[PDB]
């Protein structure tokens, strides 16, 4: 869900 999520939460991990 959403494209700034690759920011917040896709980022990390």
């Amino acid at each position: 869900f959403v494209p700034w999520f690759s920011k917040f939460x896709g980022r990390i991990l």
